[PDB]
């Protein structure tokens, strides 16, 4: 029999009417979560690359700077992995969910007035939970080199889970696992995702790796 504790936090108000409003968020251009997906996480590896100069051993536990991008029909699943600095359990409470931005409050605002445009998350700090424009339940896992691999869990409800993590061990760096919903599924398209990271790779630094997973 095996045992895990499983931690469930409550989102915070704002930021709960965030994931509302994406998910109704009857936008016709999605393809920003993937945009964001890439932007994150290659801010992730600027934050490990940039304490690399200062402190060499921070590389260690994984050597490799670059994004995996894993697109699997079957599982009906979108899954980006990268190996930047990654999250602590702390890190994930904090970033994840429960404290808000500043900026969660004035998206929306403008979102409904029309002074911003859903693809232009990003800037409001909150590109993340653009995730929930295709995807059902976001799953994270992340290591960081102060704590142990972490799970977060979420389907956008008031709610979310966090539990030491005993899956496919990451040396460093976050996974973000998307279960795609039903009517977003031909974003796991080969052809359509290939060139839709490519489009949104011109400015990335990294070398990015699309494993595209069969039957």
């Amino acid at each position: 029999m095996a045992e895990s504790q499983v931690e469930r936090f409550t989102f915070q108000a704002e930021i709960n009417q965030l994931m509302s409003l994406i998910i109704n968020t009857f936008y016709s251009n999605k393809e920003v979560f993937l945009r964001e997906l890439i932007s994150n996480a290659s801010d992730a590896l600027d934050k490990i690359r940039y304490q690399s100069l200062t402190d060499a051993s921070v590389l260690e536990s994984k050597t490799e700077l670059e994004i995996k991008i894993i697109p699997d029909k079957t599982a009906k699943t979108l899954t980006l992995i990268d190996s930047g600095i990654g999250m602590t359990k702390t890190d994930m409470v904090k970033n994840l969910g429960t404290i808000a931005r500043s900026g969660t409050k004035n998206f929306m605002e403008q979102l409904q007035s029309g002074a911003a445009d859903i693809s232009m998350i990003g800037q409001f700090g909150v590109g993340f939970y653009s995730a929930y424009l295709v995807a059902d339940t976001v799953i994270v896992h992340s290591k960081n080199n102060d704590d142990e691999q972490y799970v977060w869990e979420s389907s956008a409800g008031g709610e979310f889970t966090i539990a030491l993590d005993h899956t496919e061990p990451l040396g460093r760096g976050t996974k973000i696992v998307l279960h795609m919903k039903e009517d977003q599924l031909d974003y796991l398209d080969e052809t359509k995702i290939k060139n839709l990271v490519k489009k949104h790779s011109e400015f990335i630094q990294y070398p990015i790796s699309l494993l595209t997973i069969k039957e």
